[PDB]
């Protein structure tokens, strides 16, 4: 396979210590996700540690890297401060059949962060920070001549710019298209999937916020909201919280049937079954998830500073609002800043 350089899967075989181009020093393999792999490496001719991002040698796979290099390429020299929470991608290049993207070493993601507390969850204030951040991030995406929507937001695409602050950045825009410029229907991961790409509907920038929703719960609780095993489980989760979409969107879903049914009268309700598996419809409230009166999630933050039933409630409001199933109402991440959980 590629003359021996890559394995059977058109990722590149990693060789610790190798050196490309009289320049880069490969020290070893730090991520491997569907995309390919990223290495850490050094540069000599700028005397840097850099991440690189290996694309796979594979017609689809570089044709989309291509478009990550595009969108990456248009918010990097985009003048406003807000570009740094969008990670720098300094360069790239071919290499033995392979498109390589150089980009500024960041730290541990979210995912890794709330693995190191075993799962417990990070603070209110830690989240708050964090959403913050990502709303100033999803703003920044929405500027008119950008509108980028980023299309896999989840823990372990946001990263720490050190690993003891609470600077973060989002990274891979390896599936990320402009408004107006979509191409897949099987859309974001399952967990932090939007109920329009569920519905194989068209989508906007909306779905970012939907994934942020979802996100910051996780931040927070230490486990994913909505957890499904495939499209029809995730869909029956959300349903456990939000209760059955409204009748608007499901008469415009071209797979509303893949998990509803309408009715003679008109009204939606899931599908006839054999057989309890889920809670009723918008029976699992988020108010008890996040445990709101109780002292947080599983009553681990019992009487602890920032933790009041009141940040509690504004934070729920925000999800809430962040998880509304219409992308038209959805709160916008301009509004989403003015919300008073980000108070002072
Ligand atoms: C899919 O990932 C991407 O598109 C992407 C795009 C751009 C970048 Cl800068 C990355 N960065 C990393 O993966 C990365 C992984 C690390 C793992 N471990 C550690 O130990 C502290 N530090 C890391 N620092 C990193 O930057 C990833």
């Amino acid at each position: 396979y590629n003359d021996g350089y890559d394995d059977d899967n058109y990722d590149y075989i990693v060789k610790n210590g190798e050196k490309w181009m009289d320049r880069y020093e490969i020290d070893s393999l730090i991520g491997k996700g569907s995309f390919g792999q990223v290495v850490k490496a050094y540069d000599r001719v700028e005397q840097e540690w850099v991440a690189i991002k290996i694309i796979k040698n594979k017609k689809a796979f570089l044709n989309q890297a291509q478009i990550e290099v595009r969108l990456l390429e248009l918010m990097n020299k985009h003048d406003t401060e807000m570009k740094y929470y969008i990670v720098h991608l300094k360069r790239h290049f071919m290499f033995r059949n392979h498109l390589c993207l150089v980009f500024e070493m960041l730290s541990y993601n979210l995912y890794d962060l709330l693995r190191n507390t075993n799962f417990r969850g990070v603070s209110l204030n830690l989240t708050r920070k964090f959403a913050q951040q990502m709303c100033t991030a999803l703003l920044f995406l929405a500027t008119p001549e950008l509108s980028i929507i980023h299309c896999d937001l989840k823990p372990e695409n946001i990263l720490l710019c050190n690993p003891k602050r609470s600077a973060i950045k989002i990274v891979d825009f390896g599936s990320s298209c402009q408004l107006g410029q979509r191409i897949y229907q099987y859309i974001q991961s399952r967990f932090y999937r939007s109920p329009e790409v569920l519905l194989g509907m068209p989508y906007d920038l909306a779905i970012d916020m939907w994934s942020l929703g979802c996100i910051l719960v996780e931040m927070h609780t230490g486990e994913p909201l909505f957890s499904g095993a495939n499209e029809v489980d995730q869909m029956n989760k959300i349903v456990e919280v939000l209760g059955i979409p409204p009748a608007h969107i499901l008469d415009q879903a071209p797979k509303a049937r893949k998990f509803f049914e309408k009715l003679p009268d008109g009204t939606w309700n899931l599908k006839k079954t054999k057989k309890r598996e889920y809670k009723p419809p918008g029976t699992r409230k988020l108010h008890n998830i996040l445990g709101v009166e109780t002292g947080g999630p599983g009553g681990r933050r019992a009487g602890e500073s920032g933790h009041t039933v009141a940040d509690y409630l504004k934070f729920k409001d925000l999800i809430l609002r962040m998880l509304d199933y219409d992308p038209k109402t959805r709160i916008q991440p301009y509004y989403a800043l003015q919300h008073s959980f980000f108070k002072k």
